[PDB]
């Protein structure tokens, strides 16, 4: 199934999800190393998110790879290929594309709960906490706009190799007549400078709520 | 030569540092997917840093190994070793012990600096700002606290896998007669709960300014 990444992806990627840890799934060998000394439910999410993406690897012709870990833990794509990884209680996804035509892939899932005590207040802009007042729908904003601001992150960091705060982007939400998926857009407050390609002033994506669970994507082309 | 990591180092670890990066180093095949992106100063430093931390492995009695990255970019050593990497403008550094004696070790080397504007407000408690008035010589006291901060990240992360914000120690010097090294406390404000033995509540580290650098180091004993 591609049931939840369905309702944010665009065209250009290939994706895989699960909903558990199907039992038993290894590492590859070369992976060994990242999670030796890992606690249980680390090396879980960590391996079922692998097969999701040696899984999507696959869907777009390329053969399963180790898929290593580099700056401030960004995941290390084969030639040719970027992607984004996520994992929480409940989920694991994987979205890849072709460099060719596409620049950057932030994805991130939450489960659909109230943030806990104080993270509102931590992650938002003045104008982000008065912005999801006006939001409609029984829905946890305060949770899709954490979720969203992860895979802003996740598709910032591998073009910039720079930290973005939370107080580092805006980000402004639309809602469709579902009432319970939409747009979004990333504007960025800081130096927007990548280190190749256009600058990064804003990072457009989609959100939806389904099953239990947030799902954001970012989908930025190389032009 | 160990000239200044051997100012701030206990016994139990093993070392070995250079300031500039030997032409033609290579890194291990098993390294290339960590470095294939980047830009080639970020290649220079991690290449260059793990020759020294495959010296400092050989000094133990371990052969060399891939030295690869897991969680939030920690560094993946081989089985029964823990140590802490460090580079900036002239220098590279690879500190290593043996688990059984050693639990952590976190070091870290500055240039001897002023901080940039700003950044020193953004690293201190109120407390922090006052104390580093008050400490003797001719020395940035801004960048040796910023660089005990960040040895004090590397010790704790891997024994914890949980943020500590530059709010969550408060660090205090000890100045030695030389008035150019000394000793200092990281005292831990937030939950000290380790994953594995006992909690860190406080760590407790060696500073060093000598030849236009600052090198801080912690060495955790395994009791
Ligand atoms: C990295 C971070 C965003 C991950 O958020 P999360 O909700 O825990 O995300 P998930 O657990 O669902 O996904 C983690 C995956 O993201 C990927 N990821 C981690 N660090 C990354 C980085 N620097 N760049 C790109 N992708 C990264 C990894 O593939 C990781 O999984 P893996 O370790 O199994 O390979 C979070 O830990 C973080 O550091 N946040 C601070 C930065 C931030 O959020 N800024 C706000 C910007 S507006
Ligand atoms: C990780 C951090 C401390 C590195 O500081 P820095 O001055 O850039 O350090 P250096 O470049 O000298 O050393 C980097 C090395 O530290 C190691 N390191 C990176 N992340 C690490 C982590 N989570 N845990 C342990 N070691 C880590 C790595 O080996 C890395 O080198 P490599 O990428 O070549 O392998 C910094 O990037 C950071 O994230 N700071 C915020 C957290 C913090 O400082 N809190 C204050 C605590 S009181
Ligand atoms: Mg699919
Ligand atoms: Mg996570
Ligand atoms: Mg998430
Ligand atoms: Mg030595
Ligand atoms: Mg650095
Ligand atoms: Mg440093």
């Amino acid at each position: 199934t591609d049931s939840l990444l369905s309702l944010v992806l665009p065209d250009r990627v290939a994706s895989a999800e699960v909903y558990d840890d199907p039992p038993g799934l290894s590492p590859l060998p070369e992976e060994e190393p990242l999670i030796a000394r890992s606690v249980a439910k680390r090396r879980n999410e960590f391996v079922t998110v692998r097969y999701c993406a040696r899984q999507a690897l696959g869907e777009l012709g390329v053969g399963p790879v180790p898929i290593l870990k580099g700056d401030k833990g960004e995941p290390c794509w084969p030639d040719g290929v970027v992607g984004s990884l996520t994992h929480c209680q409940g989920f694991r996804g994987a979205v890849v594309g072709r460099s060719t035509d596409v620049r950057s892939v932030g994805i991130d899932a939450e489960p659909h709960d109230v943030l806990p005590n104080g993270v509102l207040d931590a992650i938002t802009l003045p104008i982000e906490r008065a912005e999801l007042r006006g939001l409609p729908g029984d829905l946890h904003w305060d949770r899709i706009l954490f979720c969203a601001k992860e895979a802003t992150y996740k598709a910032w960091y591998p073009l910039t190799h720079r930290w973005l705060g939370f107080e580092d982007a805006h980000i402004t939400f639309e809602v469709d007549g579902s009432g319970t998926a939409g747009s979004f857009r990333s504007r960025i407050l800081i130096d927007p400078v990548a280190e190749h390609g256009p600058p990064l002033t804003a990072l457009d994506g989609r959100w939806s709520v389904r099953d239990g669970l947030a799902v954001t994507a970012i989908v930025l082309l190389e032009h």
